[PDB]
């Protein structure tokens, strides 16, 4: 129940949520691989956050790349324990988040897979973030969710499906109202390392 | 969380829920713009409800009239933080009170939008009346509500709509039963101030 | 919130869960009028049963009979505050239950709106007795309730009917095992004292 | 029982013991209305004491003085509370004092009776101040009295005249010695306050 000495690869590590949710797991004793775009800035963020944060060069949809980030990870810091998607947050459906994740966590399963089980028999974590569908206006029930759907729809099915490996699969939602009061990372982050740390959770949504 | 210093427009504010609503406010250290119809007895009622009431006369159903309310409300008080539609309360759907609280919204949502946001980030907040559909012998789903609808199933997505202003919008709809035991404004007045007085509340209807 | 010094009529009162009812409420100070018809043993039981108790004989499925028996009981007691329908528990739609209770709901509210109200503006209670649709070995949704449905499915209606009288109107339902344990009254009886007692329960359906 | 939102019409305050009643009563969240002669000063008090103080240019003594008195009481704060009658405090028994007082009740209850009543059903509180009877070395029972008795003589049938339209009538008293200890404003303001405060007292003379 203590995020201290996982080893965690998070998408979009670069900045925003992924940065945010960096700083905070290496800030509570966790080692973190920023996995993103060359050229993102990923590289001067992994110096900044100490040695026990690397930068992994790569684009999220493309599995090739993403085996080359999941082997420096194994290659630095031995295993992958948690893997958060925070990337991308054709076009509007497949978007960078949705084959990023999906991506993702059929690779990263494979890893996980290889860890010694723990007390309660888990082997790893994945933590997925919801697309944001924009308020349009729509009145009705359409109007009850801000996410599009896709990666909010697989969590259940995907947590079902790796259950055998001892890996938990849990998504993290929009709220219906922006919290913008104007036109929360660090919130976000919290949450990230409070499903970590808590291993009852397992194949649901969680609204921000 | 105290409506003292806070500017409400209130409509339909010269008799029933209206005047009910502004007595209320006022007597908690509100200000007070009695929005009616010329010749309502808004004129007299604003005068004895002392120096923090003022009355503005004006057809809700009327964007124009509406807009030299707002501005009279601004000119007397400074701002506009709180609006309470209880005006009205072709001909049944496209009401008085559907048509007032709509155009009401649009243009009062304008003008909470230049205050500045509170400790919370709220620049306003919107309270709403829903029509009353008379009972009419109905058996089944039907006779589960005793509203027409309209206003009531707009509540969540205009919430979403004004979120990033900081713009809380709440709805207070009648309960199945009359609560006439024969054939309460203070009630509906106190539910108000309790709603303004809670931030949290957001996008939801209530029942008295 | 006591039932003594009330006057309650009850159909089927001549035996079963009616003449349960009558025992209890009698025994708790209240007045009772058993109607039933003529030779089911109602003159003998009100007899028994005290001078707070007397016997209109009638047929509830008949409204001029009804009526003599409402008269009976403002002639004998002053007035009618209470309704308890126990009778009759075509052929099987509209049976004696349901024809004897609409009947009487018809009737008695009139009578019931004469009454000056109490505290809570309450002028009468009205209690009625769900059809109970014997098993049949059905499965999915018909094997989740155990009446026929006319009566539980009317409960709310005419309860938000008589709203503006102050007349309430509950309904108790069988429960979905005969509770049988072989092949209860008192625990009937309780539960319509308990109605009685409690002014916030209205227009709802209880199983018992 | 709280003066605060009160709007009262001193009758001499422009100095004495009717400008310690308005400082003390819009001290305390009151609004004041300064009744008093042209260049008495008063129109400078009611400057230093604040928006929620306004200068009633009068002589009591003249209906038409007071009728405009009490338009501009309602054209400035909405409505008149409170009336507090310091004002004088043919020559000896028709004083100023006591011509001002009458006036003043006559004209006030019916501006009063126009307001709506409160919790105990008040709509106004009246206030009087009785004329001092100068000690002149009598002896029996003349010495037991310090005020000339015009008004305190009619302070209870006032009240009973008055009680329909629920405006209480009091009458403040001087005490036998003049407390003079040399040859208290504080303590006739603070008695005052008390007296609008306590909805229990109606009727009755107090010796200060
Ligand atoms: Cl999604
Ligand atoms: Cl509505
Ligand atoms: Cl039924
Ligand atoms: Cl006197
Ligand atoms: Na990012
Ligand atoms: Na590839
Ligand atoms: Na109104
Ligand atoms: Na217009
Ligand atoms: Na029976
Ligand atoms: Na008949
Ligand atoms: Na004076
Ligand atoms: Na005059």
């Amino acid at each position: 129940r203590s995020v201290k000495g996982l080893v965690a690869v998070i998408t979009g590590g670069a900045s925003g949520l992924g940065l945010a949710t960096a700083e905070r797991l290496v800030g509570q004793g966790a080692s973190a691989v920023l996995l993103d775009l060359p050229n993102s800035g990923g590289e001067a963020q992994a110096k900044k956050l100490g040695n026990n944060c690397v930068f992994a060069p790569a684009d999220v949809t493309s599995e090739k790349d993403v085996q080359t980030a999941l082997a420096l990870a194994k290659g630095k810091f031995g295993r992958v324990d948690v893997a958060v998607n925070c990337a991308g947050i054709f076009q509007r459906v497949l978007d960078v988040n949705l084959m990023g994740t999906f991506n993702v966590i059929r690779l990263v399963a494979g890893e996980m897979g290889q860890n010694e089980p723990d007390q309660g028999g888990q082997r790893g974590v994945i933590i997925n973030t919801a697309s944001v569908a924009a308020f349009e206006g729509q009145v009705g029930q359409a109007a009850y969710s801000a996410s599009k759907g896709g990666i909010v729809g697989m969590t259940l099915p995907i947590a079902r499906d790796l259950a055998p490996i001892g890996i938990r699969v849990m998504t993290i939602a929009p709220g219906l109202f922006g919290t913008p009061l104007l036109t929360d990372p660090a919130e976000y982050a919290h949450l990230v390392q409070a499903i970590i740390e808590n291993p009852f959770l397992n194949g649901e949504v969680i609204r921000l």
